[PDB]
């Protein structure tokens, strides 16, 4: 499947596209505003996610770090992010149908857009200004509006029973963000769509 990553953001960010235990295509890449990154995954791809890192210093070997979403230091994600990193999630081809997701799980750093480009569903968006709006305990220095996981690793909002419920902190996210998942037990916001569609993933979508 193809995916198209548009930066639209005033400012320049560092994408990331990997399933975890590998990355997708180059795994990662400088877009600067306005620039576009089109990308390949394989048919099959379960748990692939991709994500914006923001204000990264990389050396001549695509080695540095970066204030959000950082993949153990490298240009080219093989592993996730650290948080604050808004998430586009997906899995393909998975009994004749595509999954596609935008989570605020592990927090929110730039506003997104996720929409297919070919026919059948509809896409996805989370972008208000979360991190202007975001509670003083979640806010991250780096930049970036963390989730209550992360911040304060309890069993009730990292949803470790598998048995939480939702928070203020939870609250807040699915209150600017309906479309996405605001924690691990929240009623999805999943969109179903062709097996084999094709994506565009928009950073900064309205500004």
């Amino acid at each position: 499947a193809t995916f198209e990553i548009v930066n639209r953001c005033s400012y320049t960010v560092w994408a990331a596209a990997s399933k975890g235990d590998a990355a997708l295509d180059a795994g990662g890449r400088q877009l600067n505003s306005g620039e576009s990154w089109t990308i390949n995954v394989e048919p099959g791809t379960k748990g692939g996610k991709i994500w914006a890192r923001t204000d990264c210093y990389f050396d001549d070997s695509g080695s540095g770090i970066c204030k959000t979403g950082d993949c153990g230091g490298l240009l080219r994600c093989k592993r996730f992010g650290r948080p604050p990193t808004t998430l586009a999630e997906f899995s393909l081809n998975q009994y004749g149908k595509d999954y596609i997701d935008i989570s605020n799980i592990k927090g929110f750093n730039v506003p997104m857009d996720f929409s297919p480009t070919t026919r059948g569903c509809r896409g996805v968006r989370c972008a208000a200004d979360i991190v202007g709006q975001c509670p003083a305990k979640l806010k991250a220095p780096g930049g970036g509006c963390n989730d209550a996981c992360t911040v304060f690793q309890t069993s009730e909002y990292c949803c470790t029973t598998g048995k939480c419920g939702p928070t203020e902190y939870s609250r807040f996210f699915k209150r600017l963000c309906p479309d996405a998942f605001s924690y691990v037990l929240d009623k999805p916001t999943t969109v179903t769509c062709p097996g084999s569609s094709n994506y565009r993933v928009t950073f900064c979508p309205t500004a």
